[PDB]
């Protein structure tokens, strides 16, 4: 007697589980256990999961109804769970998606400041550097202060409510809604603060007081500068980091891309595709009936997409899990999601990996590994894949 197949299958983020191709070959719809108890359907091609995705009768809002199959507890309030449409029913969609892209003046030259500096830092302090929490994860933080104008001194703070906030767990956790309920009072304050006049927040601080915008509750605020914060460092910090080690470990790409950046873009979109960074499938919920392959899926279950499985899929990307920088279909994959949903950061979170990547390589060429890569320590029951720390030598 076997039990039923349990997700997720394996937290590390340096290598896809054979299994996964198995799968999609046998069942690319089938039935899994997730950590709560409930069922649910994990989907693992490439066409089933741009399916599930692109039909909105898979809802992510009614994932959060009470009663439903849960993937993992709410850490945030449930009408959160809606947050791009509360968003955009208060009018805010245009403003919000313009205020983080990477186009603002001078926010390209402060995140190539801020790498080089982070970077100069490791340098004067000697072998082993450790890339997650010296480099990758204060980028991130450093980006993500400035795109939403507060002050750079803010950023640790907010930073540490993160490794609680994305836990991946059964039950409800205490800790995220301290650190929510405490994260939402300084966001507060920071739309009160007259000093508070650029990026995301200075521009949601001077709609706050328009009247075209009087009835928008200062709750949705801000929810805003706490929820992009959060999504954006979690999302491009564990990205930029498990990028990193792909690269690594492929010194010939390595070299190419230190001798030729301009093949920069092209190389970060393959690192996005063969991404192992979400730790679970995407959640939906049925709202009807749904035919998906061989599987009718019934109104209130369960869909997981599991976004490896679309992006390792060799009917889409042949040979998918080697980096080449002349496919056909380079941004088709789906690390940034698909449909209603698509990741409204996305070009930031390029140009974050991108300046990343081309400083790394300028002020490091000779970067490895500081330890054989078994000994990376991946972190458990999380929403992202991501070792605890990254060491290096140069
Ligand atoms: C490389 C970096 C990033 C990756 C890989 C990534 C990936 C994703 C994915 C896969 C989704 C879809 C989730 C779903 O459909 O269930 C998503 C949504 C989202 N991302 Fe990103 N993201 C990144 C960067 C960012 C940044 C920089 C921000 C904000 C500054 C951000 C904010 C969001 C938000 C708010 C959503 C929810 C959108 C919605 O529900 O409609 N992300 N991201
Ligand atoms: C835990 C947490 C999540 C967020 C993102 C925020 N929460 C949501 O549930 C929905 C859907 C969602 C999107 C991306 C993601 O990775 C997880 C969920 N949309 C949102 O924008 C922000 C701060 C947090 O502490």
């Amino acid at each position: 007697a076997t039990v039923l197949l349990e997700v997720p299958f394996s937290a590390r983020g340096d290598r896809i589980p054979d299994a996964v191709a198995e799968l999609r070959t046998r069942e690319p719809i089938r039935k899994v256990r997730t950590i709560t108890g409930a069922e649910a359907w994990l989907v693992s091609s490439y066409a089933l999961c741009t399916q599930v995705l692109e039909d909105r009768r898979f809802s992510m809002k009614e994932t959060a109804a009470a009663g439903a199959p849960r993937l993992n507890a709410l850490t945030v309030p449930p009408e959160v769970v809606n947050n791009m449409g509360n968003i955009a029913d208060a009018g805010l969609r245009k403003a919000v998606m313009k205020a983080i892209t990477p186009k603002a003046p001078g926010l390209e030259q402060f995140l190539r400041d801020t790498a080089n500096s982070l970077l100069d830092n490791l340098i004067t302090e000697g072998a082993p550097a450790d890339l997650r929490n010296d480099f990758a994860d204060p980028l991130a933080t450093a980006l993500h202060c400035k795109v939403l104008g507060i002050p750079q001194e803010d950023g640790p703070k907010l930073f540490r409510s993160l490794s609680i906030a994305f836990m991946s767990s059964a039950d409800p956790i205490p800790a995220a809604k301290i650190n929510w309920d405490r994260d939402i009072e300084y966001m507060a304050g920071i739309l009160e603060n007259p000093n508070i006049t650029t990026g995301l927040m200075g521009e949601l601080s001077r709609l706050r007081k328009d009247p075209a915008y009087s009835h928008v509750s200062d709750e949705l605020f801000a929810t805003i500068g706490v929820t992009f914060f959060g999504a954006g460092v979690i999302s491009t910090g564990s990205f930029l980091t498990t990028a990193l080690i792909s690269l690594i470990q492929r010194p010939q790409l390595r070299n190419l891309l230190h001798e030729k950046p301009e093949l920069i873009p092209a190389g970060v979109e393959e690192l996005l595709r063969i991404n192992l960074s979400f730790a679970d499938g995407l959640p939906r919920l049925a709202t009807a009936d749904i035919q998906v392959g061989d599987v009718l899926v019934r109104k209130g279950e369960l869909v997981l997409v599991l976004l490896e499985g679309a992006n390792f899929d060799p009917e889409h990307f042949p040979n998918p899990g080697s980096i080449e920088l002349d496919r056909p279909n380079p941004t088709s994959h789906l690390a940034f999601g698909r449909g209603q949903h698509f990741c409204p950061g996305s070009a930031l979170g390029r140009r974050h990996a991108q300046i990343g990547i081309e400083a790394l390589l300028k002020k490091m060429p000779g970067v490895d590994l500081a330890v054989p890569i078994d000994q990376l320590v991946w972190r458990t029951r999380f929403q992202r894949r991501i070792p605890e720390r990254l060491p290096v030598l140069w």
